[PDB]
């Protein structure tokens, strides 16, 4: 009783998809019609979707598609786009936390009589999120953090970690990170110590999984969460570690985790910071040592220390897209039960809750 239309992503280098060929096949089995746009960015090719029974359509064709098709994507639509949104949309819209230009995003849905079901806010009957990317954010963050630390062992300070492509599968990711790590150890480098803030969550678990798989001793991983951070910063353990991975989004006017003063020290060991939570619009950033959101084509940015060894930050805001196939498979799978409830969305609590939130926020405009 439902037509879904998989929108081609346009955010630069975003390789994930909201529906995978496997989830498309499962949906067609439950009676759905599924259109899939031919996406040059997607880690999945159109042959895979055709074999799943998708009808292949051109990139950007959603914007003239019949009003009854549910348009599904992951990330935001072009900043340059300004036309009424007439469809029911399933997407991350990032317009419910007073983000810059949120009113203009909503005034497209309002003008067109469209609906937004925001992926970020889809919840079960116990208030738990139905599908989220945190594990693969941590996993990809750790992968880049280890390659950065490694690079600093094997290369001069006048070179930076090169552009990276998303890995086509986990085996590829692990092969790459492992090779760099083993080459770093072959320079005589001490095996790194890795401090994780938010170790117990999805992101933390992801980071920990990567670090084990690439052969970093677990005795070398300092696992911090609420128990430890509640003490209040700045923490000496951060500059003392080789690598620091943050999984916690915090914006309270509290003491920072570290700062430039603590980092400016010839005795600092810290080489690499991965802020998985990084958001350059954060008014009270607990890691105030960067102003840039780095990207896959330029994944690290120098921390402008005045003492100590070269320090870099990784602040990519779409880390799961470094392992787009696995990240999309797990996310789409977790989302599937709710997706299967779409025929009866006027009564299904998951979708009802989400429609009311859109209503609640449209009233705020
Ligand atoms: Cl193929």
């Amino acid at each position: 009783a439902v037509t879904l239309h998989l929108r081609a992503e346009t955010k630069p280098l975003e390789a994930r998809a909201a529906l995978t060929p496997t989830t498309v096949k499962k949906l067609i089995a439950k009676g759905f019609k599924i259109y899939v746009e031919d996406s040059p960015q997607s880690t999945f090719n159109i042959n895979e979707y055709r074999q799943a029974g998708a009808i292949i359509v051109p990139a950007g064709s959603w914007k003239t598609a019949p009003r009854d098709r549910i348009i599904i994507g992951l990330k935001e639509m072009p900043e340059t786009d300004t036309f009424p949104l007439v469809h029911e949309h399933i997407q991350f819209a990032h317009c419910y936390k007073d983000q810059a230009g949120w009113q203009n995003v909503l005034m497209r849905f309002i003008k067109g009589h469209g609906t937004l079901y925001d992926l970020e806010f889809l919840e079960n009957d116990q208030g738990r999120r139905v599908a989220a990317f945190g594990f693969y954010a941590g996993f990809a963050g750790a992968a880049l953090g280890v390659r950065d630390w490694a690079f600093k062992q094997t290369h001069s300070d006048d070179e930076d970690l090169p552009a990276v492509s998303p890995y086509p599968n986990e085996k590829a990711l692990v092969k790459d990170v492992t090779k760099d790590y083993k080459e770093a150890l072959a320079t005589g480098a001490r095996k790194p110590t890795v401090l994780i803030i938010g170790a117990l969550g999805r992101c933390g678990s992801g980071a920990i999984d990567l670090l084990h798989k690439v052969g970093i001793p677990d005795a070398n991983i300092l696992k911090w969460d609420i128990k430890e951070t509640s003490r209040g910063g700045p923490f000496d353990e951060i500059p003392q570690a080789d690598i620091f991975i943050n999984c916690i989004y915090l914006s309270k006017p509290i003491a920072p985790f570290t700062n430039m003063e603590k980092l400016n020290n010839p005795n600092r060991r810290l080489r690499t910071v991965v802020d998985v939570s990084a958001d350059t619009t954060n008014p009270h950033n607990p890691i105030p040592i960067y102003t840039v959101a780095t990207v896959f084509n330029k994944p690290t940015v120098l921390v402008p220390t005045t003492a100590g060894p070269k320090l870099s930050v990784i602040s990519i805001d779409h880390l799961p897209s470094l392992l787009p196939r696995e990240a999309s498979e797990f996310f789409s799978h977790d989302l599937l039960p709710s997706l299967e409830l779409l025929p009866q969305r006027k009564t299904a609590p998951v979708w009802v809750r989400a429609k009311k939130l859109f209503d609640r926020h449209c009233a705020r405009v």
